[PDB]
């Protein structure tokens, strides 16, 4: 509808797939190379479904901070025959809030979603599902079951991947450039 719309989009259309794991269905974004995230609740192991096509794990690592706390982003690397569009520009090299933000999902359940979330809020610590977790961000919408792996956008920058909520605010961990030098 308007140009943070747009920008969802663009993301949407290149950069994410359909990650199944025995956990359920989740929105993956795909950042570079064969490199992608998801939430580290989707417990990946060594074969994972992407787009319902069987794919071997090459590598799995789920991110703790330097005060060995949970971030709740696992990167993934996939034996997929074809590269991600390279996004890694579009990701903030520090902790901050945010203005006009869209949440955006895709899966079997909710094809083609897009939330206009509003302000985003650097939270820092959550007690997310009992695992203390580090670099969250939080927006004031009801978000449910079905939107993890969610990517949050602003125009221009992709800040992160949806990870849980309490039934009035979601919560995001951190996407940073930092975690996707090669
Ligand atoms: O400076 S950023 O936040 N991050 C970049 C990562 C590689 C070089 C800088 C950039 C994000 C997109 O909007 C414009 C600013």
């Amino acid at each position: 509808m308007g140009p943070g719309f747009d920008f969802a989009q663009a993301i949407m259309k290149k950069n994410t797939v359909i990650a199944r794991t025995e956990k359920g269905e989740f929105t993956m974004l795909g950042v570079y190379d064969r490199v992608a995230v998801i939430p580290t609740h989707a417990s990946v192991g060594e074969i994972i479904y992407i787009n319902d096509v069987e794919t071997r794990v090459l590598d799995a690592c789920a991110l703790r901070d330097l005060t060995d706390t949970n971030l709740e982003i696992t990167i993934v690397k996939l034996d997929r025959n074809q590269k991600f569009r390279d996004i890694r520009h579009f990701l903030p090299r520090c902790e901050d809030d945010y203005n006009d933000a869209v949440l955006s999902v895709h899966t079997s359940k909710f094809p083609n979603m897009y939330i206009p979330v509003g302000q985003v809020t650097n939270y820092g610590f959550l007690n997310l599902g009992g695992t203390p977790t580090h670099r969250i961000l939080m927006y004031n919408f009801p978000t449910r079951a079905g939107q993890c792996g969610g990517v949050v956008t602003t125009t221009g920058k992709v800040i992160g991947i949806h990870v849980g909520g309490n039934g009035a605010q979601g919560f995001a961990a951190m996407l940073l450039h930092s975690y996707f030098t090669d």
